């Protein structure tokens, strides 16, 4: 006789879980996650902002890296998200319990975060994480200002309904650097055409390619660094090969068109 | 010396609170709210659907009208909403406690409903109601089927971010009737241009006019019946003067353009 | 170099996941879960009640067993819980999406259920499941009546803060049978003395032993059947060896006292 | 013909809404609410704690008084509550949006706060306010430490299920002062005996009288100052006539016993 299957944990490549020391991107912006998952710390005189946290088990490592940067738990004021999947929003609930931080997100990301990624449009309950509540709901194009750094939300629905690009301006070598943290544009295993849970999926992805192609973007970063050709382990050359926003959008669109053709053939 | 002001209740014109008996719209669709607020009951062999409930104090009247139609509390299966303001979603929390009904709404309407209309983008906490939780989140173009009546969601953001038109096909005199319950297109007292809480408000309203103009629409109904020229007190002629979806969208757009010009002058 | 550990799934003994056909307990009460996890279906003329659902992966099996009993998804009206851990409330969110059922629970169980068992007082995030919202909050001693079966809540805090015993009267061989579904009284790996997250843990367990010892109890059932000496695989003798409520409470108290002494020695 | 009644706002005596300047209670504890509603600010080197905020319309006045005390919005770290009725938790949602503050409350208070006081066991939807989410759930006897001030929760269910007394030690004239902020012990208009929504109401009130009588209590404060014989308008003599915890508990119990006798006669 045959029991029901055991629950399967969301397991990932080791590099996604490999801790790294903080890597400086610009004068106030640092990568503080793992070798293969982005978690950006932006340090202002009026507190710190974290954009993404990676996987659920990364909370203590993130807090250690914040401490190394001079950011104590009370100094973390705001958490922003690219999208509310387990590999990017995983440790948010724990970070809220252990720091002063509040979460700002759009309505779609907020509802997915509040269910811990369960009832995902494409994954069901296969990839979940501890639920968290948003403290502020943002609209498309809304700005949030922390210590004079202005973060602008650009909705780019597709990978999730609530997928968002965040943009801000930092400095480097005395000159402004317009940073674009653009969300994933992948559709891994998704049913694209005629999806009853996401009827306008294709139209949304197409608009999102155009949104990403037009972002203010001297430096592009992505939740999975390989998607924008970053190599966080490469030290002084980590960002040397990074794509432009235009090249990232074009590559994602070509991949998407090929996936559509393969789905029609399947 | 001067105390802080007393809380001010959301008071409305008497006709919005004037009970009426059920008024038949089509073979299975009835208006069961008040003279001046729409609440639509759609009766299927597999249970009943309510679209909107009006003001918070309308719950018992709605239940009385459902009983008169042969719908007991256990028979009410689904509540859908045009938008989550107090004059349309007011009694939802109470209806959920007193019936078998579950709520389906988009993410924007769900988050506003869960805060009881508080922290409204335009009204602040001036117009609130008992909070309720959604049981199902719908995406644009998603269908919900109850007893073979197919309800399709058409997002039409503007009046609220989560504003939705719902369409379904009923019958009358042996022939199909495509019913369009289109949301409000008003912007009462709103700051339209450069609104920090709703940066793309104007673009959203413009897209929503186009969405409404294109809906499948033999009969249009609106949350405030006067907006579509219904007169629920007029008996056999209640719907005689009703606007088409095209005329409703055109009228709303002309009014909106005049409001934009007045805001620029103000 | 050393990555962070992979997430660990909540894995359990195979017998906890071994499907069984419905086993009748009384005229309207059936065990419909697995060999080693209780999930009770109570069938009334006015719909069905489910008490517990076991592990998250049991949802489809529960629905199959309900169908075999003549209970369709629309007929399931109410879900009650012993306590909101993953091995008892696991499939609640999915059952709510797939049936007409609403959840009634005390405030403590409701808050734990809404966080999917995360931030557990003793387990942290080690044992989680998809979050769900309660539709009705019950107080100690409150009754819920479905089709003339009266369910009474008896709070018995300890194993979780919101641990509850549910009692009702069914019939068998023409005579009343007072059924007591008493929650777990175990404290597996818990810090009992001086626990900062549960300062009055010991006092609560002691009161709960007394509560269980006094329940109306012709037949005792427990979330883990072995705790009350049920053997769901034993057919016509499944309940033959079952403990009385008094014996269950006494055994749990003796075990608890031994655990206290071992903790003092450790 | 007769419309349904208009919604009725929760209106209160003017003195409950009369702003006052901060009144010092001890070296770090100040009354910063109105003449007749308590809102306590405790100032530590590691941020400020607010216990209660009064009515919904008091948010801006509270923030003004915090500023006068040298507490900016980012400095407010924690909000604690006596109980989650509109006249004590009214401005919590707004304070969370406008400050860094997080809320800690027991499960019962958290669920009532999250529904904005709707579906009250005794008032229904008659007395509601903007909903807010708790960030931390506390258990009976749990401590929360801010800047070396230790706040201890003492549950005292009755007035609401989640009613809580908070105790801490401050200093005055070089000597320790054990402050007890004890919740309301009133039952205004409540059905006490055989209440289906609160079956053990009487037993809970009786235990709560005993809890209050035993609190560490050099100085008692209450959410309605008159209940403990404070007169916040009396300047240097505001606390001169204050009751002891023992006298407050005894007075509440005598009043409760008289109410029970009147209910039996009614
Ligand atoms: C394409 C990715 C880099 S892989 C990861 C994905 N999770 C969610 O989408 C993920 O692990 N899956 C599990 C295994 C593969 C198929 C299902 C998906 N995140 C994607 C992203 O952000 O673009
Ligand atoms: C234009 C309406 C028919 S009046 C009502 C409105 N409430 C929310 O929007 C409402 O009572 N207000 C209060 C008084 C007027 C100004 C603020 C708005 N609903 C609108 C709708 O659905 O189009
Ligand atoms: C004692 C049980 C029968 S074992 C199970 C427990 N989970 C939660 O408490 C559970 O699997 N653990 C994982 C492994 C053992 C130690 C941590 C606990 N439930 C208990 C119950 O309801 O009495
Ligand atoms: C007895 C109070 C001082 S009067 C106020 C009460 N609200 C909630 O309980 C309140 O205004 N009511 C409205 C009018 C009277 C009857 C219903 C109650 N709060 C009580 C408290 O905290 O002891
Ligand atoms: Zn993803
Ligand atoms: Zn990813
Ligand atoms: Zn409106
Ligand atoms: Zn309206
Ligand atoms: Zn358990
Ligand atoms: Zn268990
Ligand atoms: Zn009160
Ligand atoms: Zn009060």
């Amino acid at each position: 006789e045959v029991p029901l299957p055991q629950l399967r944990a969301y397991t990932v490549d080791a590099s996604w879980l490999q801790p790294m020391a903080p890597l400086q991107i610009a004068d106030h912006t640092w990568q503080i996650g793992t070798e293969d998952l982005t978690a950006l710390l932006v340090q202002t005189p009026d507190g710190a902002v974290l954009l993404d946290g990676g996987m659920p088990q990364m909370a203590s490592h993130l807090l250690d890296n914040m401490k190394a940067r001079g950011v104590t738990p009370r100094d973390l004021r705001l958490i922003l998200l690219s999208h509310a999947h387990a590999d990017h929003a995983g440790p948010v609930a724990e970070l809220k319990r252990r720091t002063g931080a509040k979460v700002a997100a759009n309505a779609e990301s907020a509802v997915l975060l509040a269910r811990g990624g369960s009832d995902d449009l494409h994954f069901g309950d296969g990839i979940t994480y501890p639920p968290a509540n948003a403290d502020r709901i943002v609209m498309d194009g809304e700005v949030i200002t922390v210590g004079g750094i202005v973060f602008t939300a650009h909705f780019m629905a597709g990978h999730t309904p609530g997928s968002t690009a965040w943009t801000w301006t930092d400095t480097r070598n005395g000159k402004p650097v317009r940073i674009a943290y653009a969300d994933s544009l992948s559709a891994p295993g998704y049913q694209l055409q005629g999806n009853p849970r996401y009827p306008h999926l294709i139209e949304d992805y197409r608009r999102s390619f155009a949104t990403v192609r037009a972002l203010p973007c001297d430096v592009l970063l992505t939740p999975h660094p390989g998607a924008s050709n970053w190599d966080y382990a490469a030290g002084a050359r980590a960002g040397a090969k990074a794509l432009t926003c235009k090249a990232y959008a074009d590559a994602a669109e070509q991949k998407f068109d090929g996936q559509l053709a393969k789905e029609t053939a399947g």
